[PDB]
């Protein structure tokens, strides 16, 4: 049953939840057995029009999601857009390097018109519901407290107009940039949660954009610095009692899931029609033994090695 | 200061060396005490040209460095360009990306009609002086293997065409890929020595293009995060009784000189003009005191302050 709980036989649980780009996923996500919604990707409000979107059509949005997921969390990822997804409105510059560039976080921070509109929204859907939020493109602490000024200052204006949020809302970070992984330590002081995108930090981390076909071959999930990466970042939540989730494609890949759940990932977020695939898997792996197929994959020196041992790792399931 | 050496009051010791681009910086270099080339930046050969550089040509300006550098080693780093700049002959894709694309050993690699030109060429000159062989813009332990593979087949070619090469010479890497900082530890073991390029380092490491004029203040060299990837490097060498280098212009920074110290850097590269600056801080600190210093700001967690740290360490 899709009811049924991601709970290895020696009785640990880790929560399984869906990705989401417009609220019409939620339906496949609750078929899928979602738990919540971890990652609930932003940029469809701002995407194919020519017009910032309000604060109140943002709101529909998100409350509608929140809503339909019944008390389930649901992570907002605030705007991660930049100059390459070309919109007319936006005004923004032309990159020689835009995956580098002046997008996502940065673009919120420099205009912070925008970023209110987006975070008085959510703080808004959050009355409704279990709303978590998520910073995108995060590089340093100096940036999550910067941010946070900015969402207190939205606080304060809510409250002097009466108007109802959580005061309690839980706000992480992804991390994607190397330097955040590295720092996760100091981060993990100030943030209440990790979400990994192992997407992206796969990409700045071997420093290859694996959209360009010239170079894919060097995009490789497995290389035992990602795998390092994403211990430290698990490690660094937990000494300060929190959760780490991971939303990058690597969450739903059964090669990686006993990998994961041997290196106490807390939440796999995915594509809805993944859920149950990954569910079987770690209902069918001992926690204990996990950890140690994780030490294994920890000591290797090879991404190839490590996809091999997984491959038969699965086979053997 | 120029025939003094980099050397502490306490007796710690470390090599102050050149960065150059072009034969004719040498005497720059030497005027201003280089005790080698920590970087040989070899675009030049490819560049403002109708199409590749022959192996001759390349030839003459490697020995020419080789020579006059008189038994000093110099760092020759393999061609390390991409799309980015358009050298029409080259016929290199355009990229969305090209500081995340086709560049440098990823070029290469790829081709190996023009990596052979140059190892060759390097190769063949090493039997003047005193070569190294640094390859640019790895991430992994496998592309060194496939790299001095095809070195490997550059040597035998000239050993049986009778042609002389230093059967000795040191190959190692530049670190700057994230990845290749992270896994210090599996490259160690596979190459000579590290040669640290924090300029991109901290491009990779922070996600910015510092070229880019509405994100440059992302581009932070003394974030935390590349402190601690710089000491891993470093340590990760040592562990394997090699050395490591730097020839970002963190190494020419005076703010930098006592933490890298302290962190125990063995070389430092520069452009020829910082080094006296640098070796006057080196001559003027203890080591006992750098690697408290160091400590004090690997246990800091904001860029800002540890620069401010480090204004107060060198105003004397
Ligand atoms: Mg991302
Ligand atoms: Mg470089």
């Amino acid at each position: 049953l899709k009811d049924l709980p991601a709970e290895t036989p020696d009785g640990k649980k880790v929560m399984l939840a869906a990705n989401i780009g417009t609220p019409k996923d939620v339906a496949s996500a609750l078929a899928n057995g979602a738990e919540g919604v971890g990652l609930f990707r932003t940029e469809f409000l701002y995407m194919d029009r020519n017009s910032l979107p309000s604060e109140e059509e943002q709101f529909e949005a998100y409350k509608e999601v929140v809503e339909k997921m019944g008390g389930r969390p649901v992570t907002i990822r605030t705007l991660d857009i930049g100059g390459d997804k070309e919109l007319p409105y936006l005004d923004m510059p032309k990159e020689m390097n835009p995956f580098l560039g002046y997008r996502a976080i940065r673009l919120c921070l420099d205009r912070p018109d925008i970023f209110k509109t987006q975070l008085r929204a959510i703080l808004r859907a959050s009355a409704y519901g279990n709303v978590q939020i998520m910073y995108p493109m995060i590089s340093s602490v100096e940036e999550v407290r910067k941010a946070n000024s900015i969402l207190e200052e939205v606080k304060a204006e809510l409250d002097r107009e009466g108007v109802k949020y959580d005061k309690e809302i839980k706000v992480g970070i992804m991390v994607e940039i190397p330097s955040a992984a590295v720092t996760a330590d100091i981060l993990a002081k100030e943030v209440d949660f990790f979400s990994i995108g192992t997407n992206d930090l796969t990409q700045y981390t071997l420093a290859v954009d694996r959209m360009n076909e010239h170079v894919k071959e060097y995009y490789q999930p497995f290389h035992p610095a990602i795998l390092r990466l994403v211990k430290m970042v698990i490690d660094a939540a937990h000494k300060e009692g929190k959760f780490a989730a991971m939303c990058g494609e690597m969450a739903g890949d059964p090669l990686a899931a006993v990998i994961l759940l041997g290196l106490g990932l807390d939440e796999f977020s995915m594509s809805a029609t993944s859920i149950p695939e990954i569910k079987n898997i770690i209902r069918n792996v001992e926690y204990e033994k996990a950890k140690e197929i994780a030490e294994k994959a920890l000591n290797m020196s090879e991404a190839r090695e490590i996809e091999k041992m997984m491959k038969d790792v699965i086979k053997d399931i």
